[PDB]
């Protein structure tokens, strides 16, 4: 269902700190005309932390509205309170998400015991297939390999990973722990190739938000098996990828978009800034003219 | 203002996952009268994370009440969403709180610029002094001394740190560079004796929840400089710092409540989970014994 | 020169705590009839920090000659000291070495500067090509890879790299920094599939020590890009490869090397021990058998 | 018998890359008159990774004769071959050392077991007292409290620790499993202070090489309780305890003594180098001046 290139969407904000609709409906039709195979609306990189309850569930519904069956959508239900998830799930379910991306609790630090509340209670709370999002270094806390195996074993809804730790070794124990039909997405856009020939099969990513058709192009050459090829665009992509992580990726993105002429605003909500020192837009600009993605 | 022995309260929870509002005014006033020096409520070990904006308001509200001037209260206002901040501080200065403990926003990862916009879009929004409380074991990142610096050069009303990083040598660095007026005061019970000979004058601390009057007549002897007797209150109260956090903090410390007689349950919310091992109850109850505040 | 399987020989010792030439000439032999492309001798894995100077040379010498051209020899070289480094260093050149292999001095954490005089001053001392050995996880320090780059450009004998930190992105700013030309090598058995994809051509790899065949055959499916083939090896090596660290891999493979009926003593040199845990043996004998390798 | 400010001693070196034996005893000398109330010679500060094994033995031997008694010497017997350590604790006992610093080895990376059987090896191989040098930062693996506490009571002459970790609740943790009579030495200039209030009686201190005399009344105010003055001199201190580890701390302590006009040249031996950064010359310079004990 999920697979190949998947943008963790930007949420655009209006100069007077609106959701910008428009803008997030124009990036989404964009996304999926230049080859994104399935949409993550208000995860990390679409700044959920600094959304109310309110305009999470809005940027999520419109997300499902847009898409109109043509891709699917994994909304974010990403929360270190689990009553809070179960909200965010079970909004997402109705209004017609298609999947759910869970977040390992960040600040708390639950233990072992504390992640199998947490996830067995959004299971439980739900009917959709359900994400594992582990990502310690924004959780600092890791799911181990046991844990997220018996998750699976235990909950037949929780179905696959966003793995943003970019130790492949982890895919390889991942697929073997859980069974080769567990859904391995990478979360880290720089690993991402290796990580699909341990077992992934997609990428929930940052870049694609700034180059979705090379990205997908990245992607259907790992799906066919054009490893070579697939090379030759790590290669042309590596550059982008590290550009946009010198500083908060949030920010490197809308700064990359409005330069490529997109319909997006600078703006980003404390504790994000927009502000950018030079180098970075310098590094950012020069890895976007060595793919050629300005149209001018 | 703030000094000595400043618990950072639990939040008690009745079996029905409600405020436990008597139980809270009762853990308030035994603080008080076995001579803690402040309280802040709210905060992390107050299991703010799975608090409601109302649920979060009401136990600041309820704290002030209950202190009624005897003793400062510093309120939580974290947040890794700067709006959510302004809003907790601005409740807390008009509900008559007396300062701020504002967290280095977690999980969305702020660079220095960001962590200059967050700590001054605060202090501009409050008169409260504010403390910033740096815990990069749950925020992955850290405020750096010269950043701490210059936000007290820049605004008056941030005033000191909670530093839970347990590095004293930290102690020393924020001491030259931000003053012998900077007010420094652990956030790591079991190197608050060392943190403050480097400069602190006191602690918010975990363990003050469970045995309030030894943790001050522990800081009663540093302000003294009976640096002799500091070292036997370290020897015994070590003990129960460590097994304190075996397990999440949250939990234990309720269980050592209930196992003292208090009247705390040991409800906590997901992700927390109340069950502990059979191991982790064991080295709890030993070192309570070891106080003699229970078996002797 | 070097691609695909390159075993880090072990050093089997007597019962006495001498070199067992013939144990380790026998599996020098069995190696290559394996299929082992590559050797390399008085390593990390050939206990070389518990070997005398007139032993290391000893090692690489016996080496040299046993392999007599058939396949390449990369000498370890290495030393957290210069000088010891050039002595090693023109002795396997002199004895008839085909490269040699140099890690990042350890203990001592020269810094940048340090690094730069430390590979020129071998790369000047010697004729050979030579691999930096990059192990963070046993050095402390990590060369980066500016520093890496400018190694390539400044002296014509620095080749390529054992990258040992199993974070594969460094492998694609490798490539692009140093070219394509730049011999990446994994140094971690466990991510070298997507190691290899990323760019590298081969793996120094302390489980080919044991299970030589399948290694040879897992790096074979590589190099002829049938990536479904080769991530079936993946799957049945990835248990023995992470059975062997459980405890040290010097202890554990002669453990797996005694009970395939090799003859290798289980004889380390302290500070390593050749005790293992019941449950360790156990991990590693079940991964063995998994892959099916006991002949008995 | 170790107590106060212990200098881990520079090996300085002539022009020609021999060890300047007039230079060491003038250095030693120096120490003495100015209050150090021991000497650590051929440890990592004074470069014993790049030294020959005769040059090792010949620093101690150096040592233990300049010191004549006057005060005791602890001889640097560290290696990660225990072998080696054997050999060179047996040459320090030897030719008369008062006690000796053992390494946990680093690189090679020994399980607990492994610690157990290389420490257990050397306390079987000597009489004198032996001192455990905990420092992870260089080893990566930390010897852990409770293995410390086996070694302490199963061999009567393992009977103190240097702890190089800078986290000070380790010396509690120590304290109270090894006893009070276990002989607690900081390894951490910059946390020496507080490392003393929990139980730690001297600091074997880099520093030191450079300003013995504060250094040395600074832990005599400790000593005497005088914890008021001790952080005056922490004040005074601090700056350069951090300028002289920007970068590696045997090239920076080298040039301060120069800078002072003693008699040391700057020869290091690679991979250290002498060439230090504008900047990093210039915050040596300032936190001398700050000590007052060049300009004014
Ligand atoms: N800032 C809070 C609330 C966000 C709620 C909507 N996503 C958090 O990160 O948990
Ligand atoms: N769970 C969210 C919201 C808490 C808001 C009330 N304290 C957070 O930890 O940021
Ligand atoms: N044990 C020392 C000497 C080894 C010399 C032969 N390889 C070291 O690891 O540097
Ligand atoms: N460089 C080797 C040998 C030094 C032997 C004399 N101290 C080591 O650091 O282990």
């Amino acid at each position: 269902m999920f697979q190949r290139s998947i943008p963790a969407l930007i949420t655009p904000f209006t100069k007077d700190n609106l959701i910008d609709e428009d803008s997030f409906v124009d990036h989404i039709e964009w996304q999926i005309s230049e080859g994104s195979s399935g949409l993550v609306p208000a995860g990390t990189t679409g700044e959920s932390s600094t959304l109310s309850y309110e305009e999470h569930c809005r940027v999520v519904e419109l997300c499902v509205k847009t898409a109109a069956g043509r891709v699917p959508v994994m909304a974010g239900a990403g929360s270190n309170n689990t009553k809070e998830s179960i909200e965010l799930a079970q909004y997402a379910q109705n209004t017609g998400a298609d999947a759910l991306l869970v977040v390992v609790p960040y600040y708390n630090k639950p233990n072992k015991k504390g992640l199998l509340a947490h996830f067995g209670s959004i299971a439980n709370a739900v009917s959709l297939p359900i994400y594992i999002y582990n990502n310690p270094s924004r959780t600092v806390i890791e799911m181990d390999v046991d844990t997220m195996a018996e998750l699976v074993k235990t909950y037949s809804n929780i179905v696959g990973v966003k793995d943003a730790t970019g130790r492949i070794e982890l895919a390889s124990g991942q697929r073997i722990a859980c069974g080769s039909d567990f859904i391995q997405l990478s979360g880290d856009d720089s690993s991402a190739l290796g990580f699909n020939v341990h077992g992934g099969v997609g990428c929930i990513s940052v870049t694609a938000n700034v180059a979705p058709r090379i990205c997908a192009e990245f992607q259907k050459a790992i799906s066919e098996g054009d490893y070579r090829q697939a090379l030759e665009y790590q290669d042309k992509l590596f550059p982008l990828h590290q550009a946009l992580f010198i500083e908060p990726s949030i920010s490197s993105v809308k700064y990359a978009l409005s330069r490529l002429g997109r319909n997006v605003s600078l703006v980003v909500r404390a504790p994000m800034v927009s502000i950018l020192e030079k180098e970075t837009m310098f590094a950012i600009d020069q890895a976007l003219d060595h793919i050629g993605l300005c149209a001018g």
